[PDB]
């Protein structure tokens, strides 16, 4: 019942990142997950995945980048 979420962060990638470890600590569940999404811009990344929000939080948090505030959609 409950799908691929959209969760959605502000996470401070300033400049460098583009996708790289924030790609690679997902590759681990890539069978549950469908994708991510990154806007430099406004320092948002969506991560569309059926895994709990906590879970997402935690793989975010494995890359050491800062995450302001998130959101599920």
């Amino acid at each position: 019942m409950a799908e691929i979420k959209h969760y959605q962060f502000n996470v401070v990638m300033t400049c460098s990142g583009c996708s790289g470890a924030v790609n690679k600590v997902l590759t681990k569940l890539e069978p549950d997950v469908s994708k991510i999404d990154i806007s430099l811009e406004k320092q948002l990344v969506d991560v569309y995945t059926t895994l709990p929000y906590d879970f997402i939080l935690e793989k975010i948090k494995k890359t050491g980048k800062e995450v302001r505030s998130g959101k599920q959609l």
